[PDB]
């Protein structure tokens, strides 16, 4: 639907950087990528790379031997992150786009696939000659990793048996040719299983998108990698980890009130964890490892581990009990809101934290052994060779109630240090003769909708079927949480003609009692939908945003062949040009109920910096230093807090159609 | 066997000092020694001690008061320690030989023999009159310490009855009288308990050899006191302790493999132990304390003591948490490998962690507290009224499953530091032009032969007996492992004239799943046997090298009435005399299996500083400055190590003669 313009050259390129997307898992010796790959010597052209540091240690490293083809990839083992990272700075220090085509011929040709597009994946992203370059939805690239081993294990029958034996028997199943695709209808996860209350939320933390998300997240800015290309960003990167942790869980928070589940539960080290997680997916060696329920985290394979984590927990306790104190060769203050961003980089353990560009082995994280002993796995065989959990992955992390429980625990530390902060005064809020006399919203309305996804990169093909360019293609389908388009209609009494920032917040109206929602407790709990600029006259003025202007959330990836068909139309996607990182539009509410659950949306006018001239959006941003998610940054007094340019609207959210997923996946 | 010449004179002084070691718990009033003892006047002897403050401490703290003489001395108590300690520096800083041995005379008439052994034993090692001199070793000084109580009631039995009752009778008790002799076979505990696994190790846990190995470990160089005398070792004294205790715990996992026992368990404080220990030995007023399988550590008594230790580690793990900081006024920085110094000093808490001449009270020590709680004794009467456990003891601590759990937990963390350390790089370890082309090895075989050792001084006599120099003397004899004398010859290649470094070591082969064991996670299993120079011409060169002149152990110490008797010769041991802290030669192999049980050799070859001059051994080790453990004391990575200077032999470790060390024992 919203597209963008693109010269030919552009399109030889971006044909070039997809084709790395196509077929993963196996090689055609026929392609142009193979002849490429198999023979290119780096030695010899060791100067075409910016960096050579870089290109020695990754021959070095290569020359040592790197992981197998036939293991999973994880990035959050050292040996394996080293490899993958030394891969990435080859792909990053490239001359020019052909060398790092060339590049990358190479390691598809030479290396573990996993290892190979994580790497890829986050060159395109980082490259400068590469912004305004597409990839494709991870769900494409990945698609074991985005559905149940039901469904996989049915592609694969199909497969092996060259094509249904006997449609109608199939279509008990969920399967059917359409076209020349085979089509697989996919239930989540507790239509087979209901272990505990958090299979309530399934169609949340299974949603395809919602992971694809957060590995964005991860893929536009690595923990391991310095956010130096970013330049003025970096020294707000902290205050970004926590906007974006924040954001998330209150979103997911949501999703928790309207199905009648509460807040997110706390968990000990020393103690075991009450909420189970039962992974229904596989590697070509491995199941993934379960967590049952009363798993108890303290056994001798963890003694070291919590020891580890307690520790450094208990020293960002001791940075709490100091205000001031020097740390990483820093000195920091808490009262202080900048010191934010030391804070979100203490808990990621980033690069960002120490000086550096990559982070180094010793250099232990936090994140890496807390998701290690929540996965519950048994201990790594060798370092390439470990039991997956959905913690081992950005593509799977949301998939497992104790994502939530963890960064919630770390979340919270940092608002423990946001009570430092000096809660904003009635004068710094105050907008001088504006006032917002009235907000009117249309029907909040959710709905599932039945949606498809190629997964044809998951089917292993034959040495003849390849040349062949034998089709067997393969969609899963299911249905996906949606909501109607509607407008925020806001009433203003501009005294003066003034140029202003409105933004709008969804938020909780009671907690699961009936209590009403308290800004002075409740300021995390919102959840951050729009952010833009007006012209204010004199007189009365009103505001119309539709939803789909949100400038927080994105439409749905196209799949790589109605991709693929667009440049042959000079054309491509703008949505997945620029603002892939966000999150989908579709799941900006949470599932409503059939008789109106009940938010409330706060919307806050605010004056902005003329600027004189004509305005941008992304720069426009970067004018007035605001910090993220302002003014709900810091904790609020209410009585000190409300004021003319606030306003504060009770809102439902229904849902229309089919209320149990289930229901669309019924033969 | 192999001795050395003494005049007259050092003849004389030697006796003088070996006279306190002869019968230790009883007082020959008519003895030379009493006579000076009992009415020598220290103060008015002041001027013949070299720090007057000492002295003036000492007769302090002595018209206080002292441990009295019943009770049963450990170093790990305050008051006891102080005590010896002020003893001792009476001992060190005696003007000449005169007067030390008054100072010991008095204080053998008027103190706790415990006590007063402790403080000479180490003061004989510590003075430099004294260096070239030979203490007992601590199994006939101590002999109630080497064995169990079985045996120790049928001595105290059989002096009661002023001889054997019935000869046949007591024949089947393992007891007969040889010459004038009266000889107890003794067993390893676990042929009358096998509470645990552990107990299949008793042979070595329980070697009165390694238990003696320990003590001298501690008597050389003491935690509470400073390696000041050592000069230029006192820059190293960390390194030499987690040296030491890397390498015997690495000697113990040996042990542990060929008994298919596996990795050394980890505790937590929190939680309780699996592996208890139940000693066979007791003290004039009480038995050692038992710890029973599955001891819960954290009870109420306790919970002050598990705050400490848990701190105590912790705080490392924030030192581990930076890579430089400020401890203990001093800058340390973990990427720097003499950091080693400052992280052993830590761990054992001793003098040099503190620029101090010996340690205070409130320097409280980690080692001495979980040595306490892991003891599982209830809380002490008084100061000088403890239950004993293995761990208050240098000659017992070996004998506990835990000891080895304890310092493994420490070690660990000090190799979690060793990661800071930057790899060993191809060019620092090759010896250009020079190959190890073979290298091959004799038959690895043990067995095991009962060992003597006069266990006298356990015995008590009367007035009458004494007087007339009755002779009731006893021996306990039990089989010890030992192994027969084997060669490596080593077969190398050098280009040209140069002087090398040949160093040994022994490692295990697999684990014991088969898995074959990788340097990169197993060089802290390698064993160093022998460390030497050679002489390398051009062309093909062979060294032959045989495990008597391995240079890191020893041979049995001499029996004092053997000594006694060499020195009617004008000759002494020479063992004795300068290599007493050394692991005994016997130890060196693990028990094989009579079928040859796998492990490997790794030789590696290095080039030696020349030297210009020729070469002795002691400082030949000192003017080539390499680290400790040398090429294995930090992480190997094994694709950047291996060299032409290396080898690695596969070889087998056979066990000869009867198998279970209780069939020697059998009436
Ligand atoms: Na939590
Ligand atoms: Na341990």
């Amino acid at each position: 639907i919203k597209t963008k313009n693109v010269d030919a050259v552009f399109v030889e390129k971006q044909k070039k950087i997809l084709s790395f997307f196509q077929d993963v898992s196996q090689l055609n010796t026929d392609d142009e990528y193979y002849k490429i790959g198999k023979d290119y010597d780096i030695e010899m052209n060791m100067d075409n790379y910016t960096n050579k540091k870089a290109v020695e240690e990754f021959l070095k490293m290569y020359r040592t031997g790197f992981m197998p083809k036939n293991l999973e990839f994880s990035v959050f083992y050292d040996k394996m992150r080293d490899e993958a990272i030394a891969l990435f700075h080859l792909f990053y220090y490239a001359k020019d786009f052909e060398t790092f085509y060339k590049t990358a011929c190479f390691a598809r040709v030479h290396l573990n696939q996993g290892q190979f597009l994580y790497a890829f994946y986050i060159a395109v992203i980082q490259r400068s000659d590469c912004h305004g370059f597409v990839v494709p939805a991870p769900y494409e690239v990945y698609p074991k990793m985005f559905m149940n081993m039901e469904v996989l294990q049915k592609i694969y029958v199909t497969k092996m048996q060259d094509g249904l034996i006997n449609p109608e028997a199939a279509a008990k199943y969920g399967i059917h040719k359409e076209n020349d695709y085979f089509v697989y209808k996919a239930n989540y996860s507790n239509a087979v299983l209901y272990n505990n209350e958090e299979q309530r939320l399934t169609y949340f933390t299974e949603d395809i998108g919602m992971n694809a998300y957060y590995y964005y997240f991860h893929s536009h800015l690595p923990f391991w990698w310095t956010s130096e290309k970013y330049g003025a960003l970096k020294e707000r990167r902290g205050e970004v980890y926590f906007y974006f942790y924040q954001q998330l869980l209150a979103r997911y928070y949501f999703e928790r009130l309207t199905n009648g589940l509460g807040k997110i539960p706390e968990f000990s080290w020393y103690s075991p964890i009450k909420t189970g997680y039962y992974p229904l997916m596989l590697t070509k060696f491995t199941p993934f490892a379960q967590r049952p329920d009363y798993y108890n985290l303290h056994t001798e394979e963890n003694y070291e581990r919590v020891r580890f984590l307690d520790t450094y927990e208990k020293t960002f306790v001791q940075f709490l009990q100091k205000d001031h104190f020097e740390a990483f060769g820093q000195k920091i203050d808490f009262h202080d809101p900048k010191a934010i961003n030391f804070v979100g980089n203490y808990w990621q353990d980033n690069a960002d934290l120490y000086g550096e560009e990559v982070t180094k082995d010793y250099q232990r994280s936090y994140e890496v052994f807390a998701r290690r002993v929540l996965g519950a796995a048994p201990m790594p065989f060798d370092k390439y060779t470990f039991m997956p959990s959905a913690m081992d992955f950005y593509q799977t992390s949301l998939r497992d109630p104790a994502f939530y429980q963890l960064y919630n625990r770390i979340v919270e530390y940092i608002v423990e240090f946001k009570q430092y902060l000096k809660p904003y005064t009635q004068d710094k809020l105050y907008f001088d003769g504006v006032k917002i006399t009235d907000v009117k919203v249309d029907k909040l309305t959710t709905f599932f909708e039945n949606f498809e996804f190629d997964a044809s990169n998951s089917v292993y093909f034959s040495k003849e079927e390849i040349k062949n360019n034998h089709v067997h293609d393969v969609k899963v389908r299911q249905p996906r949480l949606n909501h109607s388009p509607f407008n925020v209609n806001i009433e203003v009494d501009s005294n003066v003609a003034s140029d202003a920032v409105v933004k709008i917040f969804l938020a909780p109206k009671y907690d699961d009692n009936g209590i009403p929602l308290t800004l002075e407790d409740n300021w995390m709990k919102f959840f951050e939908l729009d952010w833009f600029t007006t012209k204010l006259t004199a007189g009365q003025n009103k505001i119309i945003r539709n939803s789909n202007e949100f400038v927080i959330f994105k439409e749905d990836s196209v799949p790589m062949t109605e991709i693929m068909k667009m440049l042959d139309e000079g054309k491509v996607p703008f949505d997945m040009s620029e603002e892939f990182c966000y999150m989908p539009k579709r799941l900006m509410l949470p599932r409503g109920t059939e008789g109106g659950f009940p938010f409330q949306l706060f919307v806050f006018v605010y004056p902005f910096d003329n600027k004189g001239k004509d305005l941008a959006p992304f720069e426009s941003f970067v004018l007035d230093n605001k910090p993220l998610g302002f003014p709900l940054d810091r904790p609020v007094v209410d009585a000190l807090f409300k004021v003319p340019n606030m306003y504060f609207k009770d809102i439902f959210i229904y849902h229309e159609g089919e209320r149990f997923p289930y229901k669309f996946n019924i033969p």
